[PDB]
């Protein structure tokens, strides 16, 4: 309780920004049913063995994937927790949309099956279960290294795997897959700011090192995956190209947390 | 242990479809504080005489958890279950802002701006029929309160305000009803006695006591009534008897 957002009637509001990002995320709400997947199998079967084996597999990924219910409880600002309340749901929405989006082009129940059992196998389920594990649960964990743990979740994690299906949209390709693609990402980035917002409101921010250290950590896992397990090269991108958009990924949240870049890195996507 | 407390990768293929019904119908009643119209209730409001005012005002400072949720919703390991809790997160928010707004636009003077005590005070099946108590029969009679000042043709902000959000607690009780058949072991009908009857309790001498109805012209032995009849509707909803046998006394309430 030395800290503004930890310390123990709604309206007048005190924080303004904070109250802002929440009517934000009301503004921008939807359901998995408002997206249209009636136009897709046709666009879904133009594809190449490789190409399909890359797409149901990120799915799967996006699909595996609650800190979100821990924060809510513990930051005491009314604004924020309504903000948390609301990221819980749209989450949800974010769940079931995926699903959706297997259930389309995976029509057989036994290879869904198949898909499923491979991916709890994978590295990039464990790493990123250890990386959290590390940072987060870990109890030496604080509450500003679980703030920028949280910023990596929403803004590094996965963020390769929005700019490859954000690829396939350059190529006008399964505009169901393609359009939830952009309303979930959005919905990442809001996150992801509101995190940085949060960091903000901090009387004790951990050093610029640290704050390297879970970013850094984390684009290494995401890398990896994209470039050595589950390589974009599958679907005609890049690796080099994508290695060097994750790090200009890490430094734009870097800066937002007001520390300098490490990896230099401009972006290579005009798409992006 | 229980099916709600066990264990899914992918929502799809629907296991629990009368629980999936009931997410959509609470995505289907998505509000937000903004769309209630309360400038027309301050004129209304400076019409009325202190003895409303005092009732009004006190109701919405006890109206002003869901804590309990952040823990249900934890929990529960079905994925339909889920994703109600998350949307009755959010809508509990709505509410808030919703009596926050009200309180805001009534009692403009910040220096102006108990029941508490006993609500505080007061196995997974008893924690959901005390869950669905304080949906269903704590500020049963406060809803009922304001479906009276509407058929007075009173304050029409706080009015339909209170239709959006009785209707909401309405859906959320069932809800904790669905929940609670599907439980294996539950408490017998005694411990759902005392929970409930606790309650009603409560609540009566809330709105009978401490803040009498006759504040706005209402006449409490019936409003006694309808927090026992409330209650009764419950009971038999979570598969037991009536304990009181309550008839609804109020007309205005039938619909
Ligand atoms: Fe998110
Ligand atoms: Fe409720």
């Amino acid at each position: 309780n030395e800290e503004p957002l930890l310390r123990k009637v709604i309206f007048p509001i005190q924080y303004p920004d904070i109250w802002k990002m929440y009517k934000q995320a009301q503004a921008s709400f939807w359901t998995a049913e408002e997206v249209d997947l009636s136009k897709d199998l046709p666009h879904w079967n133009k594809l190449k063995a490789d190409e399909k084996y890359f797409i149901s597999h990120i799915l799967a990924f996006f699909a595996a994937s609650n800190l979100v219910e821990r924060f809510s409880q513990e930051v005491q600002v009314p604004e924020a927790r309504c903000f948390y309340g609301f990221q819980i749901l749209i989450e949800n929405v974010h769940s079931e949309m995926y699903s959706l989006l297997i259930d389309t082009y995976i029509r057989d129940p036994k290879k869904r099956e198949f898909l499923f059992n491979a991916i709890e196998t994978m590295p990039y389920v464990k790493k990123k279960a250890d990386w959290a594990l590390r940072w987060i649960a870990d109890r030496k964990s604080t509450f500003g290294e679980r703030v920028v743990a949280f910023a990596a979740v929403e803004g590094v994690f996965f963020s390769g795997s929005f700019a490859a299906i954000f690829w396939l949209k350059k190529r006008g390709l399964m505009p169901g897959l393609t359009f939830s693609n952009e309303l979930i990402s959005r919905d990442e980035g809001l996150h992801c700011d509101f995190a940085c917002l949060m960091f903000q409101y901090l009387v004790n921010k951990p050093s610029e090192e640290r704050v390297r250290e879970i970013i850094v950590d984390a684009v290494k896992i995401e890398q990896e995956f994209l470039t050595e397990a589950l390589p974009v090269g599958l679907i005609g991108m890049n690796c080099i190209l994508m290695k060097q958009y994750i790090e200009f990924v890490a430094d734009r949240l870097l800066v937002e947390l007001g520390f300098s870049k490490v990896f230099q890195a401009e972006n290579p996507f005009d798409f992006m």
